[PDB]
């Protein structure tokens, strides 16, 4: 960030690893939303709290570094690398748990399918969010938070980029995926990675391995610096929809994300 | 360009970064076109101004250089670029045509899409090519015309007579203008089109990705008149409305983060 | 959590082991029995013979303040019998209104293998917490025998070791990314109703099992742990229009070297 | 070719770049074929001249080389920047396409089976005969695989060396009966990709930042015999599906070439 | 593999290149099978000879090396590299040759589509085949060869891996693709490469170029050593099915494969 970055402290107990998971927040806590609803044209677009998928977020507490915050050089934890995994991909190989049945009702149940998003960020502070949504008029129930101008309104500009609509991902299960994307004009002290696929019946493609590592160092060899000795993890893994037999109703299906972050002590001015 | 390129000036205040965004121009300003129309066979192909998606374009003003013993020009070295609001499409409740015979959720944006951006030291060079030479574009849109005002059958293939400079936002339709590969020496452009009726869009986003703008000889776009030229075209697909079963083009904005350095040139 | 020393690097210091794991899709001859779907509000209690499981085996390897353990360095692995799917005459649901050939295997599929120095660590996660697995299958249970709603997401209480072939259902158990320090695992799932399988085969491909520090899986008790899950898709039978899981076998060729460790 | 290749001449005026385009030859000249026809079973397979897509080809004239009294020099094609022009033309759902969502939606963008292919060569591209239906009747002036006697037997559906030709005329050799001959083309570099299916979506990229090296395993590029550069193209993006008629038309796209050549010394 | 490999002989006439093609063997010789048939449930699965696609195979005769077979060091040809191409991909851009017509009969004919396999091997001996098939009970007409135990039977194990079912690809147009895969437990002296795609109407994707070369040398820099001065080529290129208009019957469509192999003389202990 806008800190002056100095030498990497090295030695034993200059590096630590944190293991964490984020369970999905698809509108309920057990990995499925309630049924997806669609207001009739000309009616209010006011979906149920429990059908709006949100970003998962957590701040992990790191070991205290500076006894005096007033020393003229500080130590901050620097996130160097992350091993991350989407847990329970194998759970989707299930054609018997009440899925809409293929081949005119004689086949097995539909495995999870439809539009999906997979996304994670590691950061030294809350992730910066830019407001952008499909329908400016959408009404999010409390306690969810959506793009608002200072006056409380939400005009047509919220369907494109208007800098007036910004927020910090500072609470789990609160910021809907559908009205908030990572702000590419900020997040200097965060690394984020996302992939969205659309379509009605699109098959999800997900891989898993313990052999994959992502470097979090930027073009200048600096990783996220954890302000207040706090590591900020964010997740969004909506694998697709579950299509229920007989009802033919659709439910968002979320998956949890494992994190394994490596950090090292780093010196900064002030 | 047709300038003689010399040494990279280095020192304090020899590099700068510019941040910009281009909002989409899909025919209106709030990211959706009006309904897509299709003339009956034998009728004029004359679509509405507000249903024709166009290239977004802007010229960013750079610091003045040769105010103050060699000639200097800004050289665009790299760009971090992002399509903003991809997450907006994970929305199955905002009036989309409903799946599984009307009992399921609304269709997320789908269909044919184009994603494209250019960084340049001058206006982007456009070659005329369109699906239907007879198409009638309402004013103020601009489409391929010969000098006499006509548009013959050759405009469906390559005819060098049909050329233009992308010199105005929301004006040049994506469907009749492509980047001219015979020119654009002083511009770097990147585009991907996918077709199909219900094709799912696939879009990624990260702040960890950089594109080098230097050519085979280590030279980036040189900003003539101290002006950086950005262009965008991000039509994510169509929105399919429930009940009407009408289709609307859906555009997305594009963030740019360009790094430039001072470069010396002879005339 | 061992202290790893020098690679012993002399005569009789390397060996290669060949093995195959046949699939465990619910029966032993590469097809499950018909996939069943309880009516809404009825118990989700599928047949033993319709639940695909992880294949697993422990290969026995050759038999002081410094010890020698076998270190798995590399693996050549292959999914055998991919060519078996080019078959449009063996009773498949027929295309083009019954006049065409039978459907080749299609639908949702998973391909997965692990090489390890100990049993593969499994985390419990399933689509439906209420699912009832017949004996002798094992599914996520708390210590008290219950299985609450948390088993649809990550709850650390639901863990197991892949210590028996044809026993742990693919659908309620994934590799635990919080453990498996001494195992290398690789998996790819594709969903969809009629999704075409895409599978490649060659004897020219090798996977390195060494980690970021050049250490491979260390075989505790002189035992190499292999695991497999290759559900190619479903077979769609003509007339019945019923679906059967189709499994494929996996060949392993592992190279190991002697490695020195403290204790 | 069967020349002995020597040193790369370097100096002033030892390299040049040529710009060219090939417009598509899908059966007419304005980027669409006439309607695709399908004979009834048992009837002759005799499609219209104007519904058979062909290879585009051109020979560009290079500067004359052996004229100075001071080794003999041929132009060597080193690299090519190539682009499919007018990909953006396909983002069009208003020009009479079969309409989606039961007639209330927009027109179908181009879709279906497609082929994208280009070659750079020092001589005409070598073609091997292979076709789906040996009995197909190509109208004059099109050329299809024939034995010396004029016949075309069942072997033309697989590889029979008897069926060979040189791509020596634009808009003449149908894509469907001629592929690049991998047993020849020593002095040509070719690159092709075909995708099938009824409604398959075309995926096409465009950029001015991409270069293809034309040098072989021995660092030799195509050597332009008679000071002539041979370009070939085949860009059938897919079909246009017309509303109401529900008839299909092949849609071709033009291909830009930017070739870099250098002088190269050869012995007889 | 199995020979003591010594120095690479170098000199004039120490390298040679062979050009060959394998025409497809989809059940007839002109690139199409007869109609695909499907026995009714409970009836014998006994398809026609001319509807079963098989591996193409050929042994190319190489120049004689050893005048005395009794010399204590021999020369064998070593296959170093291969340029290989699937010929006639462009043949599929054909919507007028009697294909089932799109858009309710008013459109053009279906181009070849459906499940496909592309595969080639270069070897110093016949390719090793492992028996595995979808239906153990399938009855292959003479002269085709399918997995049999020594006693003549074919039990349920032939649907998975049973080492008892092995064969050498020693005859063209004889070993069905559907019951035989390359044996990964053998083929030490062969290099093989295969890709299968399934589905009913799956579009084939095939590329062609004269600029692509595959190295055949193993992890120890040894290529296939041609026993008896014979190079073994194998091919399987079933591009998909042809769907005929009116009949709505399906025919396997095969394509030929070009080979260009480079070999060098190599010394071995004897
Ligand atoms: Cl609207
Ligand atoms: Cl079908
Ligand atoms: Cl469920
Ligand atoms: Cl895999
Ligand atoms: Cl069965
Ligand atoms: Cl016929
Ligand atoms: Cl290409
Ligand atoms: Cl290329
Ligand atoms: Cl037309
Ligand atoms: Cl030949
Ligand atoms: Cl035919
Ligand atoms: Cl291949
Ligand atoms: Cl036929």
């Amino acid at each position: 960030g806008g800190i002056e970055v100095l030498d990497v402290k090295t030695g034993p107990d200059s590096t630590t690893t944190i293991e964490a998971y984020l369970n999905p927040r698809v509108g309920q806590n057990w990995g499925f939303s309630t049924e997806i609803t669609v207001a009739s044209n000309g009616y209010n677009d006011a979906p149920h709290l429990t059908e709006i998928p949100c970003y998962s977020s957590a701040r992990i507490s790191l070991p205290l570094l500076n006894e005096d915050i007033t020393s003229p050089t500080l130590l901050m934890w620097e996130a160097v690398s992350v091993k991350t995994e989407v847990v329970g991909i194998s759970s989707m190989l299930n054609m018997h748990s009440y899925g809409l049945r293929a081949f005119g009702g004689y086949g097995g149940g539909y495995t999870i399918e439809g539009s999906h998003i997979h996304f994670f960020s590691v950061g030294g502070e809350p992730l910066d969010l830019q407001g952008l949504m499909q329908n400016h008029s959408t009404q999010y129930p409390s306690p969810l938070v959506g793009p608002k101008k200072p006056d409380g309104t939400t005009d047509d500009s919220a369907q494109v980029l208007n800098p007036i609509y910004k927020a910090k991902l500072d609470k789990d299960a609160t910021y809907p995926i559908e009205c908030w994307c990572p702000d590419p004009s900020r997040n200097e002290n965060s690394r984020y990675f996302g992939s969205y696929t659309g379509g009605v019946e699109t098959p999800p493609v997900l891989s898993f391995t313990n052999t994959s590592t992502t470097i979090l160092l930027d073009e200048n060899g600096v990783g996220p610096l954890c302000k207040g000795d706090g590591l900020y993890l964010s997740s969004a893994d909506v694998a697709g929809t579950f299509v229920q037999q007989t009802s033919q109703k659709q439910y968002w299906r979320g998956l949890p994300r494992y994190f394994n972050i490596t950090l090292r002590k780093r010196a900064v001015k002030n």
